[PDB]
């Protein structure tokens, strides 16, 4: 299986006057290259997709696509939907725009049976042939894929390489790991980066790395030289960024903290999504003192 | 304040041959206006609202609001969605076609806050000036609408009427009622219908009405004349097609038991939602049996 | 079957330096007979259960059985543990010290399967000839006795006669009640009194009843005769208080109010159970005020 | 600081007759020692603590604490209740008795508040001069100590040394240990034994070891060890039998184990726990064929 590993960003969108600063959101690109980021993850949960058009979609693609060229980091866009052949499109869509591979969250809202995830997923994987990473997240999407669809897609889809696992759960990390040990188990909760990795987990799908990508970044490569004492300090380190970037839903948090160290020009989102109370502005700043944040 | 009440239908939507049947629309809202149903939701979750197209969103607002013409009966339209921009559009659409009202499900998959949730509703009700219902169901969307959010929405914008509760929480159901007694609360949950009606609910939105109209329809008419003694049993005798409705995904096991009744041609979904497992097809079956199914 | 149903108040247990207030015990339980209570259940949850001595257990049964003498109310004693050996002795000696009936609570913390519920019931129910009312409170015990567990009890043994439910879950006390009309449903859960007794619900187990005895006895007599209007309206005024009593875990809230209205001499626990935070002191003083108290 | 680390195991309570087996028990308990355990725990929950007598609770620390005599196995005695009087009391009849420590599980079913917890803590940390160890399991007790209750008490009181966690929150275990490096976690949960252990966990207090104390003491020690592969590799080697032991209630599974591979005289247990369904009985007999169940 060709697989997309190691220390990954789900990329904030910024806007500037209520559209996408491609200028901003390029150089905010750079800045995770040059901090040992291994991929960047565009129009993801943390990029706010569901309030992007399609075409904006295709615009971050290329950016990410374009900005990625000639280095070793690789591009897996976000290409979900709720609506298989919906979702279909737009991972052939993904790859038309050189994706190096897929990001394809759980089905949301409707709620499908485990039997109809594996037929979601699979007619996903056999749309392109570029790695597809599936995304579990039950709390957002309010559906779960089981161990047994997991590992069953991963068996039965060549392309399917793995899972972004954001449930806290550890039992089911040790679950999908025991009875498949060749998956990519990719951690989409940064609080426990670390466990997921001492377990066999061999990247992340990181929001702290939007803002500290140099500290995610040896986290994770620590881990996978198994140096795990180095990689558990960094882990305990950024425990209490791990947990503030959450006291909203995120994105809030963690685009009010890029604003408040200066790396993007506006504090806007794209309604339902808006700014945070005026306690978690002021109490995500008062943690972002103890965290030491790279520049441009 | 201009509401929508009563005894109503999230009605299903018929596939076959992959294409909307047109046909069995009609067919199918007529069937619930000579049962004594007050008005019809078309495309709603129970519609399979996620994988219709605009144009087929389109087409069955348009079958419901032209087969209701000359009766009694009300189109609450589906309009809603996770990107305030998009449902300001749905909503303005929905009205374009003649739907006398909208029901706009919590913003689903990107979780906003209450102050999002309170501006993202705000946005849509401004946007036209037909009722607007609240649809509140965390267990699919992730999120919930706080009673505060519910009243102020009520109380700040005139077209918001009230809300549309699936969430298995009677308490909150008596805090609403309780602080802000001339909102309209409607049961999204068939198992407790009568409960949150006896409590000072208007009405239902119901999945099991598509099966047995008549039914339904007599147990809110029973309530809302607080005939509470025949809307309770009512009730009673639809606990057990009201819980096996739900054995898997809603709409699944509702379009099982309509095809199972002969009152559609095709057991057909869209992905990521497919025909039930066999059990379930056989637990739909054998307590189908038990109750009697109107026809035509 | 002989039955216990009507209001009833789980009473607490007052404290002075240490001791079982004896005095101000007989002085509460007489202020709620003259203020339409129809049962009083001494050492429930209420009544720090966990932490009284078994003569204290024996003390507040004798002055509870002699303090409704020449009266109508009655005495429904708990009398469990989640040892059955235990929980049948405990249900022998209540009877033997004048109890009407007996509350019996789910086994806690050693999680009985339902097949062990039922033979813990079942020991229970043979062992005495007066009523017995289950009790299940699951956020509690970490434990739920099943509908089918519940109806088997009430059909196999005279002795059982209904449950005194406190899950917040509406759809369960719909199940009961359709699959088994005959059984006794009590609300355990102050906020949803009206929702329960309006579903057939023949009584409630009151927390609220301990500072608001006669609001509480009016409601549940409201809705035993059919007077559904005045029911929900008392139960919609409470509702803030009601709330409130659970700023944090019962009966640290209750004991707070008795003690804040001069119905207790002194605001003692036995530990682990201690007063509130002084934020929840001051919040649970606030919600008293509009509601009027009424003294000895 | 003194504490009890390493392998550890929660013995089950040999029943015949209705009595304890105490020749078995000890049997039992030395049959731990030779396979490699470090300490074993009399009467906590897998022992059916709430089901013995406290002369029962004095045999089986005494018959434990003796048969640990001239070895370097220590005995961390389960001594806990609901009320701090007992667990008071419990605690210093432990150490009394020749307990190298207890295990004080937090107080179940009455919800104390995180201040009473403390409280109830600290009182029975100044009762003895032995190790006491905090056991937080919220799905059996209903109330979570939290993170900081836990660091306060370690801080606070000289003989609080750690905690025996079973909450399947990898998560609080970061945060734990991220702020209070010095304390001892110690694994409530066999499935994620080595993830607990990986993050800095000193111990396990499993039940599993009842049936397999080799693996568990090989995993445990490879971990501490540092020796990660090969304790991950025993961890998912043994989740299935972890999960197949979790069927029904601790500890029906685990006692329907120890029966089925002939280490114990009857399949008893004390009500409200009973046999397993046959299902289960079959689902255990089955898992239990791809381990190597060490003898007498
Ligand atoms: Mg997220
Ligand atoms: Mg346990």
């Amino acid at each position: 299986k060709n697989i997309i590993i190691g220390a990954m960003t789900a990329l904030i969108t910024p806007f500037k006057n209520g559209k996408v600063d491609e200028q901003s959101y390029a150089r905010l690109i750079k800045r995770q290259i040059e901090n040992g980021i291994d991929a960047v993850v565009p129009v993801g949960t943390t990029g706010e997709s569901a309030t992007l058009t399609h075409e904006e979609h295709r615009t971050c693609i290329e950016i990410a696509v374009e900005t990625c060229k000639g280095t070793k980091v690789k591009v897996l866009a976000g290409a979900g939907s709720n609506a298989t052949h919906e979702a279909v499109g737009l991972a052939k869509f993904a790859k038309e725009h050189g994706a190096d591979g897929i990001l394809s969250v759980a089905p949301y809202y409707n709620k499908p049976t485990q039997q109809g995830l594996y037929e979601h997923y699979k007619a996903i994987a056999q749309s392109v042939d570029i790695p597809v990473l599936l995304y579990n997240v039950p709390g957002r999407t309010g559906c779960e894929i089981s161990t047994d669809t997991i590992i069953k897609l991963f068996r039965d889809c060549e392309n399917i390489y793995g899972v972004k696992e954001a449930s806290g759960n550890i039992d089911k990390c040790v679950d999908l790991l025991a009875h498949e040990p060749r998956m990519m188990l990719i951690s989409g909760e940064d609080a426990i980066n670390y466990p997921i990795l001492s377990n066999g987990g061999k990247g992340v799908i990181s929001v702290t790395s939007n803002l500290l990508p140099d500290m995610i970044s040896a986290l994770t490569h620590f881990a996978l030289d198994e140096n795990y004492k180095e990689a558990k300090k960094i882990n305990d380190e950024l425990y209490n960024i791990n947990k503030i970037l959450f006291c909203e839903s995120n994105p809030i948090p963690i685009k009010t903290a890029m604003y408040l160290a200066g790396l993007i020009e506006s504090l806007e989102f794209r309604l339902p999504l808006c700014s945070p109370s005026k306690e978690n502005f002021a109490k995500i700043e008062e943690v972002m003192k103890k965290y030491k944040i790279k520049g441009f």
